[PDB]
């Protein structure tokens, strides 16, 4: 009710130009949305021979979201699902609630590809039409430095921010987190 079930966990490692960053370790909502969650942790793992490993954020809005998944094209234009190129909105069981979260980006209704999104505040008015999908576990700082970069008009960043390494981690047991900000 006020808790979701994370059952997975990802990481991304982060640098942002030739400087190490950090890690951003994502929790999944599986047992809420499994599909998109499967979608997601298979592309950081790579297994399906294409994933999110060398892909960048390539756009980045201070207290918005930052932007990323696009490893196909870079720019917006391109990614792809595990499934064939776009698949259908889960549901919107999950709503923004704060900073840290995990969403889909898309190009409309039922269009989820690879790009997703991770809020630094509570963008209300994305609720219902981006699948909500993850939390951010630890990370937010790196997630904020991200967030501050300086970018060029159109919101792409002038250093490049490189998702360097990414994988799935061991998880002993789900286990409850709230529905609520990111601190």
């Amino acid at each position: 009710k006020e808790m979701a079930t994370v059952t997975k966990k990802v990481y991304f490692d982060i640098a942002i130009g030739d400087k190490k960053i950090g890690r951003i370790e994502i929790g999944l909502f599986g047992n809420d949305v499994p599909k998109t969650v499967e979608n997601f942790r298979a592309l950081a793992t790579g297994e399906k021979g294409f994933g999110y490993k060398g892909s960048k954020f390539h756009r980045v809005i201070k207290d918005f979201m930052i932007q990323g998944g696009d490893f196909t094209r870079g720019d917006g234009t391109g990614g792809k699902s595990i499934y064939g190129d776009r698949f259908e909105d889960e549901n919107f069981k999950l709503k923004h609630y704060g900073a840290g979260w995990l969403s889909m980006a898309n190009a409309g209704k039922d269009t989820n590809g690879s790009q997703f999104f991770i809020t630094t505040v509570q963008t209300t008015w994305l609720d219902g039409r981006h699948v909500v999908f993850g939390k951010v576990l630890s990370g937010m700082d790196v997630v904020r430095k991200i967030e501050q970069t300086s970018t060029h008009p159109g919101d792409r960043p002038k250093q490049s921010v490189e998702i360097v390494d990414c994988g799935e981690l061991s998880l002993d047991a789900p286990f409850d987190t709230p529905k609520e900000a990111v601190a």
